[PDB]
């Protein structure tokens, strides 16, 4: 399977920057969502879930095809709650009918992170919508009740090494778990719609106690009201992962620079970019544009 990036016909930087501005202006406007967290966290979860289905072995899944638009992947139990991010983006797709689905889902992720004061993520356009039958089967996304052994082996399918996995995990500073979506409940931290290295500082500094929650699942709860899932808690139980968590807890710039590289790799896995294709676009934020 080869997927070659085809730029939407006749579109260039300024067109894509208008879709970004539209997503960003609507993030501003709909600030009421989810107890005033806003839609930025469910949008980076949506760009990681449409990208996270990739298998490096046979090049299936990944962001290219925009197959979340189809019922099999839209209704994946692992994707519960993402319907909210989908419904956010739909008025934007109506407004800009020429952009492909995987391009819109992924750019929404880039927009959320840069507008939540995170790092600039380079983005590339060219994902082409493929048919209902290239849609991956359910079960390719990760379990929350597992250990660092599972984490390493799972992320190897998307060929992410230790550092990329820890950098990617820090997007959990954002938003929260919701009992009805995943059987887990609670924020990871206090500033959950601002992108910082808070996740690592909490993982290291709180007095976490293992408790069962109202859905009968274990989770690590802290005195401050925070929570950690069994899978990401084991990132302090693995000697290699823990040295990286401490690195990011101590250095936010490093975390942002690494996060930017890993999230872009995540969003481009499975896609071949021809030599003539446009370079990665670095989109301006509303603020930078005075808007
Ligand atoms: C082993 C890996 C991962 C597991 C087990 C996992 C699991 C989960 C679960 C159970 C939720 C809560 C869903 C809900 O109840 O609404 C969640 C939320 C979230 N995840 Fe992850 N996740 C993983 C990796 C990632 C990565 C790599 C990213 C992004 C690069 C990410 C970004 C998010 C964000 C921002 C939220 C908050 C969403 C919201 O507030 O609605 N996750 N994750």
């Amino acid at each position: 399977l080869v997927h070659v990036a085809s730029v939407e016909k006749g579109r260039s930087y300024e067109d894509f920057q208008k879709v970004y501005n539209a997503i960003a202006l609507k993030l501003r406007e709909d600030d009421e969502y989810d107890n005033y967290i806003g839609y930025g966290p469910v949008l980076v979860r949506l760009a990681w879930h449409i990208s996270g289905t990739w298998d490096k072995h046979d090049n299936t899944g990944g962001s290219y095809g925009g197959t979340y638009r189809f019922k099999k992947e839209f209704n994946d139990p692992s994707n519960a709650g993402l319907q909210n991010g989908f419904k956010f983006l739909e008025p934007i797709h109506k407004e800009f009918p020429w952009i492909s689905s995987g391009d819109l889902f992924s750019l929404g992720g880039v927009t959320a992170v840069q507008e939540m004061q995170g790092p600039k993520i380079p983005w590339r356009c060219g994902r082409v919508d493929t048919p209902e039958d290239t849609t991956p089967d359910n079960g390719r996304l990760p379990d929350a009740d597992k250990d660092a052994g599972y984490v390493r082996t799972f992320f190897q399918r998307l060929n992410m090494n230790d550092r990329e996995v820890v950098a990617l995990m820090g997007a959990h500073a954002l938003g929260k778990t919701h009992l009805k979506n995943s059987g887990y409940e609670g924020p990871w931290g206090a500033a959950n719609n601002v992108f910082t290295n808070e996740f690592y500082l909490n993982l290291l500094n709180e007095d976490w106690k293992l408790e069962k929650n109202d859905a009968n699942n274990e989770q690590w709860d802290s005195k401050s009201g925070y929570m950690m899932l069994p899978t990401e808690y084991s990132l302090i139980q693995d000697p290699k992962y823990l040295s990286i968590v401490k690195e990011y807890a101590n250095d936010q710039d490093k975390f942002f620079k690494d996060f930017s590289k890993a999230f872009e790799k995540l969003l481009e896995n499975g896609i071949t970019f021809p030599k003539d294709a446009p370079s990665p676009f670095i989109f301006k934020t509303l603020e930078e544009q005075g808007l």
